[PDB]
C-alpha cells in the first residue's frame, strides 16, 4: 500500500493505471501512460534537469528543450510535436553539430513532424546575426549532407523574427532550410517581423523532392536598407512548389531587392497565391551552379493564377553556365495571373515589367538558354506616369518565348535600353489576340510602343494591334538599323492608326529583306498620267521596292476620277496601279495605303 | 491514506497521478491532468451547475456550455475546442451581450478555433426568426466593435439551419459572421438545411485581412419565398478568398435570389469551386457603402477556374456612389470558368449572362466606374431555347471590358434591351479570338447578334468571327441611331455569311465618322461602261460614300468579261472599279463584296 | 482500500480518478477515462483474445483489429482512428462479408475516418493476388450495397502494396474504393511500390457525390507486364475531383498501359497536379455502361493547371453507347496545362497526343457524341524525333472541339492515320491564335501538317498560322478525296509560306463547294495582251474557277510594266485583272498569289 500511493505519484504513476477504450470488452487493456504516449508536446521536454517543467518567456532559451524533443521523437521513427498554443517559445543560442555551418537554430529529423499552434520568436542574442531557424541538412557542408525526409510544418500559429535588422548585407538569414528534403512541406504558418534572406528554402541544388508550401502568410521580412537580397521562397529541387500563399511588404526595400518565389528546377510551381509591396513576382531560373542533383534544365515550370501588386517585375527568366556546366530553360507556362506595378514614380524602382529576360548575375546577356515559353491569359497594368513599364523587357538572348490573349496596358509592349545589352532574339511571338491598352495614351512622346533594340531578330512574329489612339507615341514599332531582321512577320492593324505619322519604322530599311513578311498603313503622293479613262497612278517617290502590294485606306473625294484601290510596285521603287480618269487631267492625290510585303 | 483515496477519487485527482512521457527520464516529469490540459472539447463545459456532465440532444440548449468553453480558452490566449463527432449539439437561445445586435447566437473570440467534427443544429426556437449562428463583432454597432483574429473553424461537422423558412423579407441570417475579422478561416464543413441570407460573411466594409473559405459544401440554403437575397459567402475584406468549394441549391426561389460568392473588396479572389441550382456566381462590386476600411476601389478581382450551372448571371460587375464616397471597380479577371444556365423557358430566371454589368440598387445606370476587366478563355452554353442569354447583359455605364479567347454558345453576344436604359460604353474590347457557338443557329429571326442598345460607343472593337451559319439572325451587329459611334473598329468576317442579308447595320450610317473603322460583306449592283477592254463599273446604288476600298467575294461565271476585284468610291458615293471587257458592252452584274472603311 | 488499489489497476481504473479541465471550478467533473476516450486508435484494438496489446511487424496481420476498431467506432455515430506513427501495419488476409465479392481488405464505414500516419503494407500473402485494401460497399454486388458516406482518410502516412505484381492479367486491385460515395476524401497520403489497376475509385456507375482526392501522392503503382491497364483515380461520381497531388511512375509498361486520372461523370476536375511517367494524363468519358446514378451526360468536366511528362496522350476523350442506353460528353474545358511528350523513340508507345478522341473499347468509331469542347491556354511539346506527336488525334466522330490560344509544338496539329478509322467530324475549330511551334522543322517529308484523314468535315474552322518555315512538309493542309467539306473555313497565312510548293490541299477539288470560305498562297503563270496601256493578264491555268478574289505576294522587278496587284476569275477557269504596260508587248510572268474563295 505505501508502495502503491508512492508508485502513484511517481512518474511511472500514469503506468499503473487501468485504462479500456469506453469500457469495451474487446478492446485493449492499456494503462493511462500509454494512452498520453500517442501524443506528445514541448511541455514533455521543455524542463530543468530535474524534471521540473519551465514556462517559456522573453528570459527562457527554449531552443534545447525542443532539440531534445526532436531528436527523441525521431529515435522512435518519428510523430509530430505540437508546440502550444496560448505560448511563445523563444529561441536564444545557436544549435550545434552539423548545422552550426548554417547558423542554425534548430535541427529538423525526418518523419518528426511540428505542429505549430503557439508562437516561435527570436531573441535579441540573434540581432545584427545570421540565423537559419530549422534547418534540415545534417552536416556543414551540403554537399556531404544526409537527407530530410517526410517533415511537415502545420499549424495555426507563428514565426516571428524579432524585428532585427541584418548585421552586414554579406550575412543570410532562413526561417526554414529543409536541406537535401523529400517529402517535405510548410503549412499554414504566419512568417513575420523580419530582415531575412528567404522565409523557406526548399531542396539544395536540385536534391529533394516533393516539397510544398502551401497556405502561409509571410508578412514583413525586409526591413533594413543592410539587407542584400530577398526571396521569400527559394524552390530548388524538382516537383515542388508554393500554392495559395500570401506575400505582403510594407518596407521600401522591399520594393527594390525582395521576390516572392523562385523557381530553380523542373517541374516546379507558383499558383494561387497573393503578392503586395514586393519588387519582383517570381524568378523561374536554370543557375548552371545549382543543377548537381536534378540535372542542368529547368523544364515544366508553371506561375499561375496570382495576384500581384509589384514595383519591377513579376516573372524573370534565366539561365547561365559555369566553367563546366550549362544550364538551360524551357517548358514555361505564365497564365492567369493578374499584376500590377504599384504607384510609384517614374524610375524610382527597377524597369516594371511582366516578362524580364534578365543577364546572369554578372550581368551577361550572352549565355541564356531560354525557349519554349507560353504567356496567355494574363492581364498587367502601370499607372500612367511610370516610363518604366513593360510587357516584356528583353534584356538577354531569347531562343523563344510566346505571347497570346493577354492584356497588356502599360507604357512598353517590348522594350530593351538602347546602348545597353544587344539581345540575340529568336521565336519571340506576339499574337494578334495580345490587346494593347490605352492607360498611357498621350504619354508616348518619343517612344516607340514596341521598341525593337536587340542585335538581331529572327523567326518572330509581332502582330501589333491597338485598341485606341495615341497619337504621342513615335512609332508602334522600331528596329535600329543595327537590329537584323529575318525570316519574320511584323504587322500593325490600322485601326486607330489613320492619324499617325509613323506606323513601322526600319531604320535599316529591313523589310525588304527576302524572308521578311510585313503589312502597314503609310502616306503616299501619287500623280497619274493624262489619259481619260483607265488610267495609271504612280507614286512621286521610290522607296517602295519592297511592296508586293498596297490597298486604299482612304475615300476619294472626287466625281470626275478615282485612284486605284490596290498598288504593286515597279523595279525603280515606285507604286503603280490603274485608277480612272472620267475625264481627262493629270491627277494628284495624298492616300493612305496598307503597304503589304509577301502578305 | 484516507486523504489519498479521496485526492486521487476528487477533481483533482488526475493532478496528482504522475507521468513521464514514454519513461523517458530526460522528460518532464508531470501528471495526468496536465497532459489531459493540452486538450479542449465542449465535453469540459458542457455541465450542470454541480459539474454533472448534460448530454446534447433535441431538449438540450448547448449555447451557454459552448460559450462558456470559448470564452475560457479565449482568457488563457487561445486554444482549439474540439466540437465532438457522433454526436448533435442543439442551438436553443440568443447569445447575449456585445451579438446580440447581431442576433447572435455564439460569440468566437480571437486566438479560438472550432474544430467542429460533430453536428450543430438550430432548435425550432429560431423558426420564423433571425439569427446568425458565430458572430465575430463584440458591439452592437460594428463601428465601436473591437477585431476578431486568429479564429479558424474546421472540421468533418456540419451546421444544420433546422429548415426553417425566415419569417418575414426584411429579417437577416447567418451562419459565420468573423465581423472586423483578420486571419480568419472555414476549412471543411457542411453548411446545409436552411432559409438564410449568408452561409458566411467575412469582413466588415472593408475592415479585415487574410480570411479564407476553403473545402466547404453550401447545400440547400434557401428554401422559402420569403427569403429576399442570398449570398452564400459575401467577401468584404481585402487578401480574402474563396476556393475550392461546392454550393448547391434546389429550391426554385434559389434560382431567382441566390448567389454563390460575394467579391467586395480589393484583393479578393473566387476560385475552383463548383456550383449548381444558383441565379448567379458571383457579385464583382464596389458597393461606396461599404468603403470605410480599405479605400473606395475594388482591384485585383479574381473569378478563375469554376464549374457552374446558374440561372441567371454568371459574374455580376457594380460599382455605385453614396452622397459623399464614389465606388470604383477595376482590375478584374474573370478565367477558365465552365458555365451554363441550367435547363429552363425562357424569360423564367433573371436574364441570363456570363458576364453582367448591372445597374446599382437603386437601378440607377450611370453611377458606374467600371474598367481594366480581363474575360478570357471560359466557356458559356446556354440552351437553344434559351432566349434570354447573352456573353455580356451590359446595361450600366462601362468604362472597358476586355474579352479575349472565350466559347460563347448561347442567344445573344452583346447585349442591351432596348427602350431601357442607355449605357454610355468605353473600352468594350470583344477580340477576333472569341468563338460563337451554334446552339442557336435558327433561333435568331428578329433579333442581332451583337445588339448594340447604347446611348454612345468609343475606343471599341468588336470583331465578329462565326464559325456556323444562323440565317435567322437579322443581323451579326446592329447599332440603333440612337448609339453614337466613334474612334471604334467593328468588323464582321465573312465565313458562313454569304446569305446573309444583313451583316453589320448602322442605322445612323455611323460607320462614316472619321475614326470609324470597319469591315463587312454586302450585295452590290454594278453596271458597266460598254467600252471594249479595261472598263469601269459602278454600283447602281449611292450609299458607299464612307467605302474607302472593296473586294470581290463572288465567282465571275461569264467568259466574255469580269467585274474588278477591287473597288474605290467616287464622291457620289458610288463604287467604281475596273474590269474588262473581252468584247464590248453594257454588263449588268450582282456581286458579293467586302466593304472596307480605313482597314 | 483493497478494493481501491484493486480498481485503480483494472482496466476501469481511469474511470475512478477525476478530472476537471485546467482546475477550472466552472467546468466537468469528469473521470479521466472519459478524456482519455475523446480519442482512439489501432492500439486500442490490436490486441489478443485477453486484452494484451500486440506489437505490429511483419508476421501480424494487423486486419482485424483495425476492424474491429471500424466497427466499434461505427457503432458510435463515427469518429476518427488513428493508425499511429513510428509504426508499420501489416495487412495479411482477405475481409469477410459484403467486402469478399470485392477482394476487400478493410471494410470502410460512415462516418469512420481513418487518420493515417503510420504505414500500412500489404503482406506477402497477397502476392499474385488480387485484392482491395479498403472498400466502401457493404455487399459482394454493388447495385445492392449501401452507401458510405462521410468517410475521410487523411494523413502523412502511406499505403505500400508490397511491390507484389499480378498474377493474371484479369486480376483487379485497388488501393480505397468508397464504393456508393457521399462525401468521401483522401488526402496527404503516399500509395506506393505496387502493381496494380487503380489506387483509388470515387463512387459507382455514377451513385456517389462531393468525394476527392487531395495532396496525395502516387509513386510506382505498375511494375509488370502482366497488369492490363491501370488508372491512378476512377472518378465514377458526380460533383468530384482530383486536385493538387503528384504522380510518377518508372516502369516500362507505365509508358504503355497507365493514366493519371479517369473523369467518368459530371461535374468533375482534375486540377494543380504533376505526372510523370505515365502513358496518359485524363481520360474523360461517358460509358453508357456507367450511366445509371447519374444520368447518361458527361458535362462539366475540367482539366486545369496540370503539368505532365508523358508518352502517349494526354487528354483522352469519348462517349458510347450499350444496347439501351447512349452516353454524351459534352461542355469540357481543357486549361492550362504544360504538357510533352516524355524522350523515346518514334511509334515506341501509344501515339502522342495533347488530345485524343479515342474508339469506344470495342473500338467502334461511330458511336460517339462529343462537342461542345473548350481546349485553350495549353502548351505541348514532343521532342523533334517523335513522329507520332499531333495537337489531336481525330480517330473517332466528333461532334464539336473548339481550341483557342494554345501553344502546339509537335509533328502534326490535326491528324488521324489513313485508311484506319473515316471519323465523320463536325465543328471542328482551330483559331488563328493557336501558335504552331518549330520544333519538328524539317522532319517532316511526306507529311501534312493538318492531315485531314476523315469521311467528312462540316462547320469548321482551320485558321493554319505558321511561325517559322518548314519547308520539308508536303503541305501545310491537305484533304484526301474521300473527305468531304462543307459550310467549313480553310485559311493558310502566307508568313513563312513563300517557298512552299504546296500550301493547302484538295485532292477531291473540295474548295469549290458553294460554302467553302478559303485562302491559301499560289504560285500562278500570267501572260498578257500585247497592248500598251491598261492591259489584261490572264492565268496560263485553267484551275482557278472556284477563285473569287486573288492579289500579288510578290514584287514586280520590271519597269516597264506591271501584273495586275489584283485578279479575279473567268467562266473557263483563267484568273484574270488589269495591269499596265508603260511600252506594248506580250508580259509572260511567274507570281505569287494569296488565292481567296469568298473571304
Ligand atoms: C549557387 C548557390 O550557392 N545557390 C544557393 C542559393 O544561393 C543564392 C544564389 O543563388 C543567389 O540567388 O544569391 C543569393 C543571395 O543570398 C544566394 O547566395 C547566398 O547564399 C548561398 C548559399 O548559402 C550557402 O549554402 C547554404 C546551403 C548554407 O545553408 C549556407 O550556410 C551557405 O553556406 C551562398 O553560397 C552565396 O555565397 C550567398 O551569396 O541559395 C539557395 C537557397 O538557400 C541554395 O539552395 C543554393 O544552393
Ligand atoms: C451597405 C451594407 O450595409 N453592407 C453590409 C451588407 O449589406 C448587404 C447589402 O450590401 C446588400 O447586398 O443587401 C443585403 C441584403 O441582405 C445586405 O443588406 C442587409 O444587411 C445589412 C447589414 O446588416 C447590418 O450590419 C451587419 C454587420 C449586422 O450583423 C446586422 O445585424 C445588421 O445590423 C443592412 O444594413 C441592410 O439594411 C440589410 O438590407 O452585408 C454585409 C454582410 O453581412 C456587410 O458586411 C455589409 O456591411
Ligand atoms: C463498366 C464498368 O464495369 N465500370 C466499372 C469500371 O470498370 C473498368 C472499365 O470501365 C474499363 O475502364 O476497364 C477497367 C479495367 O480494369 C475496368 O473494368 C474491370 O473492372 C470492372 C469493375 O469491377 C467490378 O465492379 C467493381 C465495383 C468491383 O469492386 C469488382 O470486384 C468487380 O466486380 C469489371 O466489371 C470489368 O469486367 C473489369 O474488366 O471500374 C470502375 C472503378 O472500379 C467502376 O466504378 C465501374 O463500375
Ligand atoms: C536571396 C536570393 O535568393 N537571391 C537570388 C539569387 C539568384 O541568383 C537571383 C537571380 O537568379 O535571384 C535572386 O533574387
Ligand atoms: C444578401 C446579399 O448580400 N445581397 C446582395 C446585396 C448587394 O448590394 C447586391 C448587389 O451588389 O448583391 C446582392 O446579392
Ligand atoms: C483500368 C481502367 O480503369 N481502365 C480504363 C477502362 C476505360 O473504359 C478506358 C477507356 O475509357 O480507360 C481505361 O484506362
Ligand atoms: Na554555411
Ligand atoms: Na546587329
Ligand atoms: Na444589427
Ligand atoms: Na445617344
Ligand atoms: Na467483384
Ligand atoms: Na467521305
Amino acid at each position: 500500500p505505501d508502495q502503491f500511493r508512492a508508485i502513484i505519484e511517481s512518474p511511472e504513476g500514469a503506468g499503473h493505471v487501468g485504462y479500456q477504450y469506453r469500457r469495451n470488452t474487446g478492446s485493449t487493456m492499456r494503462m493511462v501512460s500509454d494512452v498520453l504516449d500517442e501524443r506528445v508536446s514541448l511541455w514533455d521536454f521543455h524542463c530543468d534537469p530535474s524534471g521540473n517543467v519551465i514556462q517559456p518567456g522573453p528570459n527562457v532559451d527554449s531552443r534545447q528543450y525542443l532539440q531534445a524533443a526532436i531528436d527523441y521523437v525521431s529515435s522512435n521513427g518519428g510523430g509530430t510535436i505540437t508546440i502550444p498554443a496560448g505560448y511563445t517559445w523563444y529561441l536564444g543560442s545557436y544549435g550545434v553539430g552539423g548545422i552550426a555551418g548554417h547558423s542554425g537554430i534548430i535541427q529538423l529529423r525526418s518523419n518528426v513532424n511540428l505542429n505549430i499552434e503557439g508562437r516561435i520568436h527570436l531573441s535579441p542574442f540573434f540581432d545584427l546575426k545570421p540565423f537559419q531557424v530549422f534547418v534540415g541538412f545534417d552536416n556543414g557542408d551540403p554537399a556531404s549532407s544526409g537527407n530530410l525526409e517526410n517533415c511537415h510544418i502545420y499549424g495555426h500559429g507563428v514565426v516571428d523574427f524579432g524585428g532585427y535588422e541584418f548585421g552586414a548585407s554579406s550575412q543570410l538569414r532562413n526561417g526554414v532550410a529543409f536541406g537535401r528534403s523529400y517529402n517535405c512541406s510548410v503549412t499554414g504558418i504566419t512568417f513575420q517581423n523580419g530582415d531575412v534572406t528567404w522565409a523557406i528554402t526548399l531542396g539544395w541544388n536540385g536534391y529533394g523532392s516533393n516539397c510544398y508550401v502551401r497556405k502561409c502568410r509571410f508578412i514583413n521580412l525586409v526591413n533594413s536598407s543592410v539587407n542584400a537580397a530577398h526571396s521569400t521562397v527559394y524552390v530548388n529541387c524538382p516537383y515542388s512548389g508554393v500554392e495559395s500563399c500570401y506575400f505582403s511588404m510594407s518596407s521600401s526595400f522591399a520594393r527594390n531587392i525582395a521576390c516572392s518565389v523562385a523557381l530553380h528546377q523542373h517541374d516546379t510551381f507558383y499558383r494561387g497565391s497573393t503578392v503586395n509591396g514586393y519588387c519582383r513576382g517570381a524568378y523561374v531560373v536554370m543557375h548552371a551552379a545549382e543543377a548537381a542533383g536534378a540535372g542542368s534544365y529547368a523544364y515544366n515550370m508553371q506561375v499561375e493564377n496570382n495576384i500581384a501588386v509589384i514595383y519591377g517585375q513579376f516573372v524573370i527568366l534565366g539561365s547561365d553556365v559555369t566553367a563546366t556546366v550549362s544550364g538551360h530553360l524551357n517548358d514555361v507556362i505564365v497564365s492567369g495571373n493578374i499584376v500590377s506595378i504599384g504607384e510609384r514614380a517614374a524610375f524610382s524602382a527597377p524597369f516594371g515589367a511582366f516578362i524580364d529576360i534578365g543577364p546572369d548575375n554578372s550581368g551577361a546577356s550572352n549565355v541564356q538558354d531560354i525557349q519554349r515559353v507560353l504567356v496567355t491569359g494574363n492581364s498587367f497594368y502601370a499607372p500612367a506616369n511610370i516610363t518604366d513599364s513593360a510587357a516584356i523587357t528583353l534584356r538577354a538572348n531569347l531562343n523563344g518565348c510566346t505571347f497570346i490573349a493577354n492584356n497588356f496596358d502599360c507604357r512598353y509592349m517590348v522594350y530593351n535600353a538602347p546602348g545597353t545589352t544587344s539581345p540575340v532574339v529568336q521565336n519571340l511571338v506576339w499574337d494578334k489576340s495580345n490587346v494593347i491598352g490605352g492607360t498611357h495614351a498621350n504619354q508616348r512622346a518619343g517612344q516607340n510602343l514596341f521598341d525593337m533594340q536587340f542585335a538581331s531578330v529572327v523567326n518572330s512574329t509581332i502582330e501589333v494591334q491597338l485598341s485606341c489612339e495615341d497619337l504621342s507615341m513615335f512609332s508602334c514599332i522600331l528596329f535600329p538599323a543595327s537590329c537584323q531582321l529575318s525570316y519574320s512577320k511584323i504587322t500593325v492593324d490600322s485601326a486607330w492608326t489613320k492619324s499617325m505619322s509613323n506606323t513601322a519604322v526600319f531604320e535599316g530599311n529591313q523589310q525588304a529583306g527576302a524572308n521578311v513578311y510585313v503589312s502597314y498603313p503609310a502616306t503616299v503622293n501619287l500623280t497619274s498620267y493624262n489619259t481619260q479613262g483607265a488610267v495609271p497612278f504612280f507614286s512621286t517617290d521610290t522607296n517602295y521596292a519592297w511592296v508586293t502590294s498596297a490597298y486604299s485606306l482612304s475615300i476619294n473625294e472626287n466625281l470626275d476620277f478615282s485612284p486605284p484601290a490596290t498598288y504593286t510596285n515597279k523595279a525603280n521603287g515606285q507604286l503603280v496601279g490603274v485608277g480612272y480618269n472620267e475625264i481627262g487631267g493629270v491627277r494628284s492625290v495624298s492616300v493612305r495605303l496598307m503597304l503589304q510585303r509577301q502578305v
